[PDB]
RNA sequence: AAUACAGAGAUCAGCAGUUCCCCUGCAUAAGGAUGAACCGUGUU
């Protein structure tokens, strides 16, 4: 099991807050941290970030976009 | 000895089996020939 095959793509993140993401996957490491760029909120379709660094603890959920 | 009789009394063919001999298989023994690019003491 691996995010190797999202990498550079568009991805949908469910966090565990159920709070939700949009943002393109740049780099991930084996605890599950993300790199993301220019990354949104899916319900809000609010702008968060250019760049952002993300915890492996707050993910659920990746999705292939 | 006399008599009564009954009174002159199977053939064609096939296959395997012993005996040597050649061809071809598998086995058991010994014998040889040659080929195979790789080297074991603090987040679930």
């Amino acid at each position: 099991a691996t995010l190797k095959d999202y990498l550079n793509k568009r991805v949908v993140i469910i966090k565990v807050d159920g709070e939700c993401l949009i943002a393109s996957l740049n780099g991930f490491d084996k605890n599950t941290n993300l790199f993301i760029t220019n990354v949104f909120n899916r319900i809000s379709k609010e702008f968060i970030c250019k760049a952002q660094l993300l915890r492996g603890s707050e993910i659920a959920l990746v999705g292939l976009i």
